């Protein structure tokens, strides 16, 4: 009988009855009660905290012998060749309507431009807008990209690749060491290219964005700028972040895009919009790369624009937490940039360039742009979200907290359970 | 007797005397001594570390369906209408003296401007500087704010609110989704507004600062800029930080401002200066919003400037740690910004704007400013300071460290104490 | 006999044989085996994790009553006085060759400039390039530094110190409170200074870099810029980072530079290059401060440039991890900066400055530069790499994990070992 109380190896209270004294027995019983009470309260609290799925983050800065230079893409803030637009003004509103897929900016209904564009779309059903923008848009050529070098190696227009964005033709670089970097000298040729000011496209200069090669450029007002007549120096540093899965973080690794190119939030949004629009129309706008047939011009007014309006009005596409349609990615790469400027044509260099290009000194100040992109002296930086706890970690805390007061362990718990099993 | 050594549940050494052997008894005594010696040393060390009140910080990045756009405020780098200042030059030095409350920049004594300003203040005692600056300062009007939109919705001058700063009249916006943001097109009208160059106000352009709506703008050289004739794109991302109380961090939540608008370091400085000045003079400079009566002009020279000089000399107002007069706030919101530029009037748009405003092409280049502020694609970032330890955490470590060597617990400590109590 | 099993204070299973029952004995043996099996597996795992030398990083933001303003250095983007270069064009290629030590940019062999420079070097062996660049380079003077102030105190050209960089003469400031800072107004005098455009030096403006006073400026494309005719405002905040030693982090504190000025990565690279070159030639290029004799001009072509080519081609000098020749420093200071601009000469101030300097209005727009550098409202930020574990920490985890299941301690391990020793 007494062996049950005397043999239970938990520190507990062996002398509850073996003390053979009233005061000692009462004290021992009180201790036995209180120790386990505190232990169970603490363990309940600890389990409650665990069920919150806590996390912690860490910051580290690595460096490598050599590193990948992120891809860059460029576009001209004047989107159309002047002659092709001189007698064809409706093109502005046509392109605006077609680009609503990306820029998501509402058009005043029954506006003169909208009315004329609708009339033209009703008339010239077989007209090909995409071919027009490809042929008559911006273009890279010895007459446009005067100079360009990369880590001391010359590069040629053939090295770039074509891309479509709301600004028309856009060109990427490096598509799929400190100090050194990419250097360029554009000739925006402001007299040859033009744009509608009434639509707000008033500024002149080069708009470019930095992105990882796997990505598709975004722009939509997030791209950087560079003015005419000033040499702009841009310094960048790679930044990488990691997120934990939804139970702890917000990523959902299991989702995959129809292109199957891993995953990317903007790609998820594009695919979602393509999927939605395909239901309401048998064709997909070509600005979304390869989801199906390109719609005839009239379909843009007939179905596309109302569909986008409805999508935004009902928030059928969203990003952010796992509850959103396109949750955050497991891994992401950002390239923060800082900028500084210098007057590009110096008086001494101005005449030299004028002789080189057989053009007036006014033209040089009013047309040329020089850009330089370099890695900073500190190469790399990473942010990582840690799993604050797993099953083992909680058990480690459980044992220490349990042993703190009661001076017990799982073996003692098993022994106590064995004693209970006989009584039950 | 022997039950005391045999029954003490602490692992220790039960066989100190029960071993019935010299070597075993000596070994057991040595073990019993050494285990507790190491345990007590470790526990003392750990208590010492705890009394340092350690802390750790974490970084996280959240996102929401929609977010609040921070308030923005603007001012003109030319502060006074040209005609009102043409025959009234003393106004420059008068305003400088009055603004010493904010800009805290010393004035060379007995300077011609200072002498003339003192003479005028002695003469025109009843002159109202504040009314003058309100009436003749900068102003928002269809002639000044040519265009402005907010998330695609047009906005009108009536949407702004008036504010006083060292630059005279200043206007706020949004006072108390990615890509989209605020767009503006100012007409600085450099011919109509003017400023004293001898005082250093040589540059022309728009100066603005970004702050949470609850806050009061600061400027004092911390505001951003935007030049004339260039379209400036500004991208921002909300950053939030939290600090622990003085025993761990530096915050002192218990301090409350007389306006009772929660707390803010700059507000604390303003209130402290108002309190100090009110003692030495029955009136408070109006640039401090609502602490009492506004002082007559002469009082600025009589008391205010010497009082400010004394304040700075004796450091009667300070910020930073809890020892400072205005300690750091518990919660803070900052909006870091990056900037890039483009030439604003394009050759094609230049003529259009000239026709629109019936003004020369030179005027357009020399007067207009265009600004755009957008949220970045990543919305939110927060920094939080964690309590590295509370009472429970130290106890958890205490039990594990104690159990490591001696294999004991609080229950054993109680049992050991009970044995000691009988002997005592 | 039975005392061995009954007396072993480890919770384990005292009743393996004392149970006097088959089922109880089997259960107790199973428990004794399983508890220690799990414990040993967990302890092995934990030792494995420890041997990874884990680390964690923390971020904190402190503030002080006053703080040290970092040193700044400036250079002119036009490097040579126009007259001295008018009839001496070979100087451009000569300086390019000599500066190859720093800019590490390859020269096209047998180029006309290279041929003529080699001819001159063969002819004028005793010509002193360093004296030439010192005398005829950029210079600070009342004719060049029109104005400059520091925290409200006027400063004079005598306060700067001379330095040599690839841009020729360069001047430092502050060499070995919020809002207030450094203000300057340069006169680049674009007519008096000039540079070769064919070498790419086309832009005009001021190039400057921010560094701690102990450091030597780097430039090499990492320096900031500021254009002509625009007032540039620069805001900075001090950032400090701390790294752990190679076993945990990447620092190797034991390495010391020959100058013994503590340590710095760029200093390590400079010293390494000097050491390598000194072997292949008895003289060291003067751009490396004080490592020995300066080489005669011909030696630059004879030995230096081939030696640099070989160094780069064999990566004999490297930075980064401890495996690299110049590992990361233990402590580093960076000064990230953000920039904004305003049109410098306002119409009202333009005439005033023209009268002040007796120069045409065109000159003022085409020659003057204004800069201002200020500390942000948040002073200081530090990043620290923590030792995730020491010997004591692992022992703390070891005891808790051991006590979790087996309910044992080192004392029990000693008792078990004592029992084993007798059997052995």
């Amino acid at each position: 009988d007494h062996d049950f109380a005397i043999s239970t190896s938990f520190h507990g209270i062996h002398n509850i009855v073996q003390n053979r004294s009233k005061i000692r027995r009462v004290l021992w019983l009180v201790v036995v009660l209180g120790s386990v009470s505190l232990v169970t309260w603490q363990i309940y609290i600890r389990l409650l905290n665990y069920f919150t799925w806590p996390t912690t983050t860490s910051i580290e800065v690595q460096y490598v012998e050599k590193m990948e230079f992120p891809a860059v893409t460029f576009c001209n803030l004047n989107r159309f060749q002047t002659d092709a637009v001189a007698k064809f003004g409706v093109i502005f509103f046509l392109w605006h309507i077609v680009s609503k897929v990306l820029h998501l900016q509402e058009i005043t209904a029954n506006s003169t431009g909208s009315r004329e564009a609708t009339d033209f779309a009703a008339s010239h059903q077989n007209f090909s807008i995409v071919e027009f923008i490809r042929n008559k848009g911006f273009y890279l050529n010895n007459s446009t990209l005067l100079d360009c070098e990369f880590f001391g190696k010359p590069c040629s227009p053939k090295d770039f690749a074509h891309v479509f964005t709301e600004y028309g033709n856009c060109f990427t670089f490096n598509h799929g060491v400190s100090g050194r970097g990419l250097s360029l000298l554009f000739n925006v040729n402001q007299e040859a290219f033009t744009d509608n000011p009434a639509l707000g496209f008033v500024d002149a200069g080069i708009i470019f964005v930095i992105h990882s090669p796997k990505k598709v450029p975004q722009f939509d007002g997030l791209g950087l700028l560079s003015p005419v007549g000033m040499h702009a120096r841009v310094t960048i540093r790679q930044v990488k972040t990691v997120h934990q899965e939804y139970p702890w973080g917000e990523c959902n690794p299991n989702i995959k895009l129809q292109n199957f190119s891993s995953y990317s939030t903007s790609g998820c949004l594009k695919e979602c919009k393509a999927q939605h629009i395909k239901k309401q129309c048998g064709c997909v706008p070509f600005l979304l790369p390869g989801y199906g047939i390109e719609c005839d011009l009239q379909k843009y007014f007939s179905c596309v624009s109302p569909v986008l309006d409805h999508i935004e009005f009902k928030d059928l596409c969203t990003v952010g937490t796992h509850n959103s349609s396109c949750p955050v990615s497991c891994e992401e790469i950002e390239y923060p940039a800082t900028i500084s400027y210098s007057s590009f044509p110096s008086q001494k260099a101005l005449k030299y360039l004028s002789k080189k290009l057989n053009q007036s000194r006014k033209y040089i100040r009013e047309n040329l742009v020089k850009i330089e992109i370099n890695y900073s002296d500190l190469n790399y930086k990473i942010t990582q979200q840690q799993k604050a706890v797993s099953v083992s970690e909680l058990l480690a805390d459980l044992g220490g907290q349990l042993g703190l007061f009661c001076g017990a362990s799982l073996i003692t718990i098993i022994e106590i359970i064995e004693y209970l099993f006989t009584n039950f």
